């Protein structure tokens, strides 16, 4: 498939519902070779039986708040995969009291440290860590969504590391092209349907089918670039 | 490949050079079966040729200008294909005096109209002919260039035609997609490579595999978008 | 005020609720000698009577399809005004047909053509008609909608003119910038409330008093750009 | 003049060349009565000063990475101010470090915490501290620069920090506008000139005149808006 002979490492899947685990199976579907992180002891075993599903045994602990773990991890990947394809970061965390109610009161010094320290800093802490590892041709690709760009209640403190991580995008593409890699992200649909001109919600298949292709060799033209995979819904006003 | 049976036909061949050339082999080789158009006798003969290399014969006269046009040749395609999956815009006309020197010296009421009617009004004249033979799933895709959003010397009222264009796109992906059809176009970069994040110019096939992609069920999430395939040159400034 | 010693032309004042109306009252506060057109005889008297009430005497027809009819005006207006500072550009039209029901449906070549003509052509056409007679820091603004930028059902084919319309902004600014002249839209709310930020629809006084800053030397720093005075409701989402 | 009745607290006057400096000067032309804030104790005497100049003896300390300090300084407002109009937020940091070379290469995970919080977070912080203190008719602004929607070289995670303040504006207008407040950004060019449209770099005298617009009520139509204050810059390309 387009993906063959690519190696891609899969951050975020917690779930089969996770957006990741939708990538993953497309991913794989396609050809690639696959790597997956999981945060933390209360994840490991879900993420180890759905990397198996998939034909693979590279599965490691990354816990993306901490420098030494992703240097950690990444240095581990290095012994299976002394350079690889490119990652996708699938990983977004605010405390839940930055989520609910009026912006300006919810919003704290600390919640939003977190916000964009786990939501944005992260994509770009794993590029530093793994930089002289990636293949020219390679790819990274994070998760965004329309928070970034419209004021929506209770997305709160999110919109605003989202549009940090947008930011973050366009400042990479532009860092780490000359050495052949690209940047890119997808803005997702939630996971209003009336107003939505493909009149449907998009699935973790519309976004898996999405980052496959962002992450392939097809979008060499594509870079810096936010892709809407929301069938439409941001374009349209009143329906 | 991923335009296993689909039905697509491509407009705007005009050498090995066009955009659409370079689309139309992407197509065919993701699967897609291939139908052409070609503007006047001028061009027939070529675009006969490459079609027969591509494994097709289903060669049509289309000159966007004429509403007769439009409606014979999709009338001539209804013989063969009565129904279908989409098609490619690929047209892009101002007369020439209108794309040299200062904008608003150069810019006349007569081509703005020509301007605005080949390379915005078309896109949806060919939509509204056929709509009644696209299948659900079918995706419509159009060539946009940052004209439209960037005042470009010399482009001129092209410029404005790709604005147009571009909001077309949306208002089309909008009417349309409750019956199933999506409409996208791909900004397409110029065919400055060194404040290109990728440092290179992309080709007419970084762009043919980025339409192949919209025109796929791989994109089912994604409609009325434009997409940037320019390598990043547009989220770049001052390299 | 800030625009004593400006000479400002007024088009598209048609009755009391006219943008133009708001923003002539708001100019005529600040200080500045007006002029006046109006598009035909219906509208004479009682733009005439608008104009005495606001202290100007210079009252011209002036329809903005006809090359000649611009020409005459400004001709005319040279026997009063040999020089100026710029022209508020309050016209839109569009056939009543292209304006209801599915936009894909509705639109037609000759209702494309008009729609573009009228309310993006024309906004150039006058530019290139005074463009000898404008004085160093002269300001040229004209009114757009955010059917530009996001499909509305029924705004249909004026949301592709009013594209059109962003774009002519972007190269006439840059056309003109360097003989001192700035080009600038405003972006006008509908003249709903529950999802708009500030919980009020704009007024004609709101956007009148936007214009005149817009017109003024205090805009001195801004060109080609399209403001949104919609009271914020363009950048929420799902309120 | 416009600003009369109306009164504002401005932050970040550091010297005559700070923008906040002449958007202090456009306010007190117009009439505004003032407040200033001031970082640390070696500008203190100089804002004095300048604040003197301007008929204001209302000068309070404030360091907006403590929310202690905040606190205490509309504290001290409050005995002269119960209540004013709103403030203008003209602070920006990001540790030298970030902002030299590689943009991959510089950033670290403390210098994108102290970007975001300082040039980001603080807005919003101060929003929270005086939210009870302000009129309806209130206007809070904050100025942003280019490097929120492009990779600009060298200016590195302040591009991220800005991409955050300019949602941080749009969450802010959404949630305070029912209450009675707006809140914007000025977009300011660089304080080169051969491809700006209006052929200068602009100043802080074009830059306070637009910030004294968006303050007075001359702009009630306006809210979560970023507007371009660089002389159409951003909105060319290849000049
Ligand atoms: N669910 C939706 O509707 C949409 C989600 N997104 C984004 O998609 C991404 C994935 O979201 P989902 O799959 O929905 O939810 P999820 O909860 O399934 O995935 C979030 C993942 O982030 C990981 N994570 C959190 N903090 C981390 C840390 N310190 N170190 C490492 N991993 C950490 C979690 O372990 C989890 O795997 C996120 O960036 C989210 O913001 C974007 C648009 C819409
Ligand atoms: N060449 C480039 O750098 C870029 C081109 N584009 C766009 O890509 C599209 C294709 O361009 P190219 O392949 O470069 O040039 P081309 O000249 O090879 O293709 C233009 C096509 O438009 C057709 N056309 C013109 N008027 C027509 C009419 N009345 N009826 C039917 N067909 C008509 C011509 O026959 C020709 O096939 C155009 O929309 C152009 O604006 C977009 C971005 C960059
Ligand atoms: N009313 C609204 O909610 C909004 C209106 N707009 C725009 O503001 C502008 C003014 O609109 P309104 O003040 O609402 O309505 P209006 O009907 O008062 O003004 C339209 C004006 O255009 C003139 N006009 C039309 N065709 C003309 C021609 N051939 N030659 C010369 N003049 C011609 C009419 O005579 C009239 O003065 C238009 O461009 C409109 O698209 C923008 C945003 C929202
Ligand atoms: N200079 C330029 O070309 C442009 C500047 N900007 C922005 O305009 C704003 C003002 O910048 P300038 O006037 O050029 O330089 P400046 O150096 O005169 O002003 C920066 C101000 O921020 C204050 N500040 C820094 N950390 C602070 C803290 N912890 N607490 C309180 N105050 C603190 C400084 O004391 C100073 O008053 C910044 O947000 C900057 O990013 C925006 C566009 C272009
Ligand atoms: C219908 C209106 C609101 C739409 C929200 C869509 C949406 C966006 C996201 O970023 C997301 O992820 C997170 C959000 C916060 C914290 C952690 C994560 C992982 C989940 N969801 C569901
Ligand atoms: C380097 C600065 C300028 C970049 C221009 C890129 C570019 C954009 C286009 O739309 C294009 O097509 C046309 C343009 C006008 C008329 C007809 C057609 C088909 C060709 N080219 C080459
Ligand atoms: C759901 C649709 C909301 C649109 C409301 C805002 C709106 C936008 C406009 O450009 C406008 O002007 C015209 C429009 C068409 C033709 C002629 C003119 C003068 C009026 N109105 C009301
Ligand atoms: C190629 C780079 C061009 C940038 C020039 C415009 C520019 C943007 C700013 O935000 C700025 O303010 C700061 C920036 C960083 C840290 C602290 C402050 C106060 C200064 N300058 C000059």
């Amino acid at each position: 498939g387009f993906l063959s002979g690519k190696r891609i490492l899969v951050t975020g899947v917690a779930s089969k519902l996770s957006i990741a685990y939708g990538i993953a199976q497309a991913m794989h579907r396609e050809g690639a070779e696959l790597a997956f992180t999981y945060q933390n002891d209360k994840l490991k075993g879900r993420v180890e039986e759905f990397a198996a599903q998939l034909g693979s045994d590279i599965v490691l602990q990354c816990d993306v708040a901490e420098d030494a773990s992703i240097d950690t991890m990444f240095a581990e990947l290095g012994k299976v995969w002394p350079k690889f394809d490119g990652f996708v970061h699938s990983i977004g965390f605010a405390p839940g009291d930055q989520l609910d109610g009026d912006y300006v009161n919810a919003v704290t010094r600390e919640g939003f440290k977190i916000a964009h320290d786990i939501s944005s800093y992260s994509f770009v802490a794993m590029a530093k860590a793994c930089r002289s590892m990636l293949n020219p041709g390679s790819a990274l690709l994070t998760l965004s969504y329309l928070g970034a760009e419209r004021a929506i209640p209770n997305y709160n403190v999110m919109g605003l590391a989202k549009a940090s991580l947008e930011a973050n995008v366009r400042y990479m593409a532009n860092a780490m092209g000359p050495e052949g890699v690209r940047v890119n992200a997808i803005s997702a649909g939630p996971i209003c349907e009336a107003v939505t001109p493909i009149r449907r919600t998009v699935t973790i298949e519309d976004v898996g089918n999405s980052a496959a292709f962002l992450c392939s060799d097809l979008s060499a033209g594509i870079s810096g670039e936010v892709v809407h995979v929301d069938g439409g819904f941001s374009i349209a006003a009143m329906n």
